[PDB]
């Protein structure tokens, strides 16, 4: 079985994840990235 | 079975995730990115 | 079975996610991006 | 069985993860990256 | 069985993980990287 | 400043997120929940 | 400053995240939960 | 400064994260939980 | 300064993270939990 | 300064992290827990 057939001439995968990029001032409770969390 | 057949000449995948980009002032409770979370 | 047949000459996938881009002032409770969350 | 057949001429995988990049001031509770956590 | 067949002309895997990169001031409780943890 | 004043006698927050609940048959490309993604 | 004042008699926060709950059959490409990702 | 004042009589925080709960059959490429990733 | 003042009568924090819970059959490429990763 | 003042009558912190719990059959490439990694 062909679970996955990748046919291409060039595969480019790029991922960018920037959290809290340039902040004037963080007061109290601040979350730049919350995943399945709780406060 | 062909679960997935990718036929191309060039595959380019790029993802950009910017959270809290340039902020004047964060007061009290601030969330730049909340996923399945709770405050 | 043909789960998915991709026939092309060039596949380009680009995604941009910018949250909280340029803010005058964040007071009280502010959410630049809430997914399945609750405050 | 073909669990996964990668057919390409050049595979490039790049990932960037930056947490707490340039911050004016972090007060109280601040989370630049929360994964399955809780406060 | 073909658990995984990698067919390419050049494989490049690069990952960048920066925690607490340049911070103005961390007060109280600050987490630049939390994985399956709890405070 | 009164960024946010919560005055109540009982606060109850409950969130339920169920994806792919009861499916007769998933063929080809299927997405039970896509957030800021792309296929 | 009152960044955030929580005044209550009982705070209850509950979050439930179920992905791929009961599936008849997953063929080809299937995503039970995609966050800021790309295929 | 009152960055964050929690005034309550009982705080209860519960989070549940279940990935790939009961599956008939996972073929080809399947993702039970993708966070800032790419395939 | 009051970075964070927790005033309660009972704090209960519980987190549950289950990956790949009960699976009929995982073929090809399967990810039960992907965080800032790439395949 | 009061970086963090925890005032409660009972603090209970419990975390559960199960990877690859009960699997019918893992073929090819399978990841039950990926953190800042790459394949």
């Amino acid at each position: 079985d062909a679970e996955f057939r990748h046919d291409s001439g060039y595969e480019v995968h790029h991922q960018k994840l920037v959290f809290f990029a340039d902040v004037g001032s963080n007061k109290g409770a601040i979350i730049g990235l919350m995943v399945g969390g709780v406060v």
